[PDB]
Parts: structure tokens; C-alpha cells; sequence
């Protein structure tokens, strides 16, 4: 299932970060992934192609210009054709998760509209955007990084680009490091016993660093029993 | 307070991004901000360079190999000299806020390693990292675009480079966009009555949206009248 997705931002060049390297950008040359954007820079119709504005009622800071912005995503949402899902990347959207990137990896096509400045005209929000989504509650100097951050998410939804639960340690080689060793268990071959230590350091882990996490899962059988186990050899 | 910042990645023309575009582009010009990057791949000695290795225990991943990693990393740490922080970003990591973004603003130097792969060694970050953190509960192909959202975040915070609630909406020309009309109090010049109201939409958005946001806050006598004003504006 191809996925395409269409960018607005003043500055496109940073989403090479993305199309260019690594797992995203071999996505892109296979063709699974589609990454198209437009500057509202070359939607300006001013000798010096201005793209910011003044807000009304005052303030330091400035908005992003309404026609130049407006006129981009009308164009981003005529090449889309029907059924993208068009995203405000901000601090006032919704928090991502990996529920979140579920959700969205569900759509063929998406349009992220990046704001920079103060951000965008509220009016535009209500007329031209379906969701807005943040990456977390810090602050940024623009939207393209969020946007950069969903798209590798949710690409690796994609077939061929590539539990609730943290991560358990993995070692590799060599075997002795700064004296420090590798788990026995890991060593041993046994693929049971290796499988169930792993699923232990990951509930041990994740109620040490992350216990609310734990709150939210329905735990199954042998899962709260590994976990009891290593509640008890903390407590031990 | 000039900001430098090592990175170790294996894709280091990602952060072009940053340091080309925008305002931090801008600090890196300016020499507010350095960001220095290391490649693993440059610390190989094999023809292939490889710079993968393969888990104990078994498993579909790789991880990173332990020996060109570990060598970007000390020469990172040399060019650094005394005083840097090294960070390794991961899931598993202290989840990032703008709290969070504050404390890290404080150090001169950070060193940020971006994993690939199934991450790194555990034994690595006993020995080399000082902290973990995430920048949010969702899973991405690399570290990169996560070191890169940090490195944005705490470059706000280094003078010339430019309190919890969500922002208040804003509005730029035209005076009707869609039928649309801009809040005649921003349009009133009366500097007060808009600072009110822009301060009486961020509590408001703030509570209908991040509920669990305002909860945090020591609000201020003017704050709790205006969050009550509007919420007794909402329940009619
Ligand atoms: C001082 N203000 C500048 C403009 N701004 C803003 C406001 C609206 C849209 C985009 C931006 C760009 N910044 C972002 C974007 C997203 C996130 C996120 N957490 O997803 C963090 N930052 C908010 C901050
Ligand atoms: C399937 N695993 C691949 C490797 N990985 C991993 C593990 C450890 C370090 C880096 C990575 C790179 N990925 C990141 C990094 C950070 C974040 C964040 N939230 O700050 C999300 N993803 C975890 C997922």
C-alpha cells in the first residue's frame, strides 16, 4: 500500500533528511513512499515574496501570511485528488502516540501543513485543516521537524519498508566489555528461555522506568507472572 | 552562551536540516550553536565498513557494532573536552517536556548519539551514556530526527537565537476570510482588553483540550477568574 504524502513548508529542502536517507529514503526510491512539496514562497506575488504577516491586535511576533499559504495547500489538495487527510503539526494538537501513528498510517494519503513564525491564521485552521497533532509538549522553531517525525512513523507501516512494552537490553559482541558480560541466558541457545528473559527485562523495564504505561495493558497470564517475578527479585 | 553540540550518527548529512535552514541555521552562522557530527562508518577498519553486528540470543534485528560506535564516541568525548553530557536517544529514554527542554538548555556542551538498527549495546550505555531520553511514545527508524528535535528545542533557549498553558488563537489579514471575521477586541487597539482575552482563550483551549495541563499550574488570581469566566461561558 503505497502511502503519499504532501508537505507545505517554507523550507522543503529539510525533508531530504528524510527522502535521501536511510529506511525513509529507500522508501522513497522503491516507490512505497511518496514525498511532494510546495513552498507558499513561490505562491507570493510581491516583488520580495513575503510570506509572513502582522497579527491583528498587536504582539512580537508574526503569522504566516494568509494567501501564499492558502493558495499552497489548495494546490497540495488538488494534486492529492479525494481522500487526504490534511494535518497542522502544533503544540495545541493532539499528543502523538503510537496509537496515533496507527491511526494515521491507515490513510493512503496525508497533506502536513508546517507553520513557522507564530503559526497559522486560526480562520485557516477551521477552513482548511482536518487535524491537528503534536509530537510532544516542547516547543520548536517550526513544524517541519514534527512533520519529518510522523512521516518516518507512520512510513514504517508501509509493507516492504521495513506491544506496548519498552525494549529489552541486547548485547552483541564482544563478549566481555569494560569487564562487564554478557546475560548467560543469552549465550545459552535456548530459544524459550531466551524469549521469556526478554519479555521479563521488558515488563521489569518498563515498570521501572514507565509504570504507567503498565496501566494500560491487559496483562496476559504469563506476562504477570514474569512480572511478579521480577517485582520479587527487586524486592529481594 | 555559545552552544555546542557532538553528534554520532550514521546518516550525518540528515542534519543538514538543521544547520542550513531557518533559525537554527541561523545560530550555526552566527556561531551561537555548533553542531559536530561523527560517523561510525569513518572508525571501521574492515573493506565493507560494516557497522552493524549481530544480537546474542538470536532475533530479526541487528544492532549497532559495538567498536566503531564506541570509538566515534571517545572522539566526540575528546573534542568536547571537560563538562559534556552525553544523551542517547531511545523509547525507553526519560520522556522530553519543556521542563525537560529547560534543564538540558542549561549544559554548554551535549553529545547526542543517534542509534540505528535494534539500538545499541546495553553495555554501552553503562559505560558511555549519561542520560536517556524520549522525545515520545512512538516508534521511529533512527535517532536522528529525535536528536535533531532536541537540538532545536534547547537552541531556542541560547541568547540571540531568537508559562503552560497552550497558545491563544491569532489572526492576520484579510478582515473576512471565508466569511470568517477576526475578534473585533483584536481589532480594538485597547493593549489590556486584548491581553485579557488572548490570556482568556489560552486557559480556555487549554482546559478543553490538555485538561490534565492546567491540573500542574499554580494559577494566578487573574488566571483563575478568567479560566472561571470561561468556563461559565462554555456551560451556557
Ligand atoms: C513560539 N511558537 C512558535 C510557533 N509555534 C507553532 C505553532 C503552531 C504550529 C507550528 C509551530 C511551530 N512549532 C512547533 C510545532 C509543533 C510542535 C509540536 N510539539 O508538535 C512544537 N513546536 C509554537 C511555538
Ligand atoms: C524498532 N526499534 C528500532 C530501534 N529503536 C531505537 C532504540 C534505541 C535507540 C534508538 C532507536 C531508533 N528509534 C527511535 C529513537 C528514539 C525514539 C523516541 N521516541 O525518542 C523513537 N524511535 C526503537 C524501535
Amino acid at each position: 500500500s503505497h502511502m503519499w504524502i504532501g508537505v507545505i513548508s517554507l523550507f522543503p529542502e529539510m525533508f531530504k533528511a528524510i527522502t535521501e536517507f536511510g529506511v525513509t529514503g529507500r522508501a522513497v526510491k522503491h516507490n512505497l513512499l511518496k514525498v511532494e512539496c510546495w513552498n507558499p514562497r513561490d505562491f507570493t506575488f510581491d516583488k520580495h515574496k513575503t510570506v509572513d504577516d502582522r497579527p491583528y491586535g498587536g504582539g512580537p511576533g508574526m503569522l504566516m501570511m494568509v494567501q501564499p499559504l492558502r493558495d499552497a495547500i489548495h494546490t497540495a489538495k488538488a494534486a492529492a485528488g479525494e481522500g487526504a487527510k490534511v494535518i497542522y503539526l502544533s503544540p495545541q494538537g493532539r499528543k502523538l502516540d503510537q496509537g496515533g501513528v496507527t491511526e494515521l498510517a491507515q490513510n493512503q494519503k496525508l497533506i502536513l501543513v508546517c507553520g513557522r513564525y507564530e503559526g497559522i491564521d486560526e480562520r485557516l485552521i477551521q477552513t482548511e485543516i482536518d487535524e491537528e497533532w503534536s509530537i510532544g509538549d516542547y516547543v520548536l522553531t517550526g513544524g517541519e521537524l514534527p512533520a519529518m517525525t510522523l512521516i518516518d512513523a507512520v512510513a514504517r507501516f508501509i509493507p516492504g519498508v521495513l506491544d506496548g512494552l519498552l525494549d529489552c537490553p541486547h548485547y552483541t559482541r564482544p563478549e566481555v566489555l569494560e569487564g562487564l558480560t554478557v546475560p548467560p541466558v543469552l549465550m545459552s541457545g535456548h530459544h524459550e528461555e531466551i524469549r521469556k528473559w526478554r519479555l521479563k527485562q521488558s515488563l521489569q523495564r518498563t515498570w521501572l522506568r514507565r509504570p504507567e504505561l503498565l496501566e494500560g495493558l491487559a496483562l496476559t497470564d504469563e506476562q504477570r507472572k514474569l512480572l511478579k517475578e521480577a517485582q520479587a527479585e527487586h524486592n529481594s
